[PDB]
């Protein structure tokens, strides 16, 4: 594969300065353009070899563009707050809004080329690398991202010459061959002259960049819930009681300082999520837990890909995440209001499988929990909520639009059960008619997942 | 002063409970309204001695209200990112938005506190930290923030019967928090965010007191000549091509020795671009850039503030692009702009403006005071030189240029930014922080002349440090 970019491509003064004066004017043109549309997003990898121009022609692109629409991130040096988190969270936290430019030189690629190459990790773990940059991309492209990877590169003998390298491009080729694809292709630059190398890279980034610019029943899991199921007074009390102690017991034991729990409510308008929560919270000092209520979007997560404002609050070790709504959202308001295209509320389902799978490889224990009332159980509380003289109960206009597409709720939920309750990370549904019985399922079911990470741990 | 909660409060168990109910429905109530409205941030402050009920009194305010709409933060265990940063930071980076209610352990207050009883800081240090704590709550009231702070009291008698990192079983220990207790509440006990002294041996007074407070308090809420400075500058001055191609390439190299000197570890740099339209901010901000490598600087171009920011107090959009140490992070417009287009287009009251200064000022000092180099500069052109520029750019066919509808309007509001320049300088041009006015007619000159400050002021730096 390396030798097309081995054979010495070069390019004279004369030719490259006339180039240039028209190259960086249209990318002035363009870079503007992109900003003015705040559309989508531009991320730039820069990788390969040492010497071989990455920093140079980086700097030389900020002096071609306007650097104050550009931001340059190195990953080098993690902080605890990146390192006490999945090693994706790291990189979420500094992609580029729409209608900016980011430029990303120690990314994804270098940590596993490098880990590879140093023996820190196996083939197999490699491969496993390489196939989750490529669904990440794909989701990140899939979401509107302009995204470029440059490989800057020198042969052996060209390396030398400049006053590890064998099985660094040995797995770089093997990683480039996996991960080119004709949305985010991997573009080999010879480095070895530096008006070429330069120029190239310019040249890519204009094509690309103006290119882009030029554009335009499912009920058997519900129906076969008991939801007849019920805690009387005493088994109740006690449960609830039990079930609160050994949550406290649980969160204070030292191994879950390895691990951080995340869980995930969802169901019924009126289904009793809130109530759910707090008895979860009544067991915890407030200072264990952040509960994130999820709404519409604000405008810094608009301009950026859907699952940023989820990555953003993902905690870090030994802390606990409360989800009130999450980013399940997508496959059920979003789709049955038509909030996203279809196309992207389908790829969603995969999208999430590869977060919570992202999380549970960390050490994050994921919960997810739906919480289920009937029909007529739902008019019932909407009933009650009304005649009560409290504001915070009156049923909206909203609550009777949800009310209304009530069975194509039922049947989103299917769907997002079967395409979305993995080993890795099960749906819980919760028979939620009676209260009591669904806040101890909630609490034992955050407690049994605690105790199995424990159990697995060794 | 804490000898009020001291008289031993008590509140009978079928008084509370009965109180309770009412309680909580009408705390749920207001809590929901706050919500509703979006337009003020609640903040309460947990302080007080060992013992008197703090962390059990936050815990029943999270079952007597929704936890959901409720963040409980404590400060005193700080990340990489917050230690490499002021001091204040940390805790601009947590304030909860408008609707919400955010509560604080490990406060400004628990730090200053367990710093003087430990003997970290001096008596000087700690009325310093008391001042700027009264300030920045000052700022965050002016800004519309509902402030409780509570001080949960036992006596010495009563401490004596019942994870802090001081040792409370030193008698020593408890006679000495108090007595910079004292000091520091009659300090920062203000009408607009009182301090509150709860006795806290009786668990039901103790809840139900603060519960009281805050509904209350919630409910009330719920329902409510300087152009001589630039009329003198010199805007005839420029330099020659060969002049500028020498002295360019010398400062640049001076800038980039200076970043790389191992001395530039023990400080940030931040360097902040105004000046009228068409000054050429653009143009000397990327002479800057060229001296250097991009990994080494972060640009932000200040523009009308988001969603997001618009929920936070005003310099909270600021704080948030603070450099860490061995930085360098250049405002392209910046901080400044409440004082100069909020001022001038009215996107903010009279009495918001006013109290920009000293703010801005108090702002600064923290960033000073952590090591940071700030550079300010106007650059200034003339009336005539302004509409050269305005028809040079349409002249070209380059769109990026087109002079647009609204800064052909701003043009002829130039003596409003004469006068505000002029106020702006005259208040906030200080001994820590001042402004360096760029004479912007000739664009060579004004280049060589922001990189020559950008070099004078980090040399200066490391003349004064150690």
């Amino acid at each position: 594969m390396f030798e097309s970019a081995e054979v010495g491509h070069s390019i004279d003064k004369d030719t490259y300065e006339k180039a240039v004066i028209e190259l960086r004017e249209a990318l002035l043109e363009a870079q503007f353009e992109l900003k003015q549309q705040a559309r989508f997003p531009v991320i730039i990898l820069i990788n390969g070899i040492e010497g071989a121009g990455k920093g140079e022609t980086v700097k030389l692109l900020n002096e071609w563009m306007d650097p104050r629409l550009i931001e340059v991130q190195s990953f080098l040096r993690p902080s605890d707050e990146e390192l006490e988190r999945p090693p994706q969270w790291r990189f979420w936290r500094r992609l580029p809004p729409k209608g900016r430019t980011g430029i990303f030189f120690g990314n994804w690629y270098s940590q596993m080329l490098y880990a590879r190459v140093e023996g820190h990790i196996k083939e197999a773990k490699l491969d496993q690398a390489i196939d989750a940059a490529e669904r990440f991309e794909r989701m990140l492209c899939d979401e509107g991202a302009l995204l470029f990877k440059f490989w800057f590169h020198l042969s052996k003998k060209q390396l030398k010459e400049r006053l590890v390298y064998d099985r660094f491009v040995h797995y770089g080729e093997r990683v480039l061959r996996r991960t080119s694809r004709d949305y985010a292709p991997w573009y080999v630059v010879e480095g070895a002259d530096e008006r070429y190398r330069a120029l190239t890279v310019g040249r890519i980034l204009l094509e690309g960049l103006q290119a882009a610019l030029a554009t335009k029943d499912n009920r058997g899991l519900l129906d076969s819930l008991d939801l007849g199921q019920y805690l009387d007074k005493d088994a109740y009390k006690e449960q609830l009681a039990a079930e609160q102690a050994r949550l406290a017991g649980l969160i204070r034991d030292k191994r879950f300082r390895q691990h951080s729990l995340v869980a995930v409510f969802e169901g019924n308008d009126a289904a009793g999520k809130g109530g759910a929560i707090r008895r979860v919270t009544d067991a915890l000092d407030p200072r264990q837990y952040h509960i994130v209520p999820i709404a519409a979007p604000t405008e810094e997560e608009r301009a950026q890909p859907y699952l940023w404002r989820f990555w953003r609050h993902i905690p870090a070790r030994r802390q606990f995440t409360i989800f009130d709504r999450s980013w399940y959202g997508r496959v059920l308001v979003e789709r049955i209001e038509g909030f996203c295209a279809p196309a992207d509320w389908l790829r969603a389902y995969g999208e999430i499988n590869d977060f919570e799978e992202q999380l549970s490889e960390y050490g994050i224990i994921v919960v997810k929990f739906w919480l289920a009332i009937d029909k007529q159980t739902q008019m019932e509380r909407f009933k009650e909520r009304e005649k009560t003289p409290y504001k915070r109960y009156k049923i909206t206009e909203e609550d009777w639009r949800n009310r209304d597409k009530w069975d194509q709720y039922v049947d989103a939920v299917g769907d997002m059960v079967d395409r979305t309750s993995t080993e890795i990370a099960p749906w819980t549904l919760v028979e939620a008619n009676d209260k009591r019985f669904a806040r101890v399922k909630v609490l034992r079911t955050i407690n049994d997942a605690i105790e199995a990470a424990y159990k697995k741990d060794k």
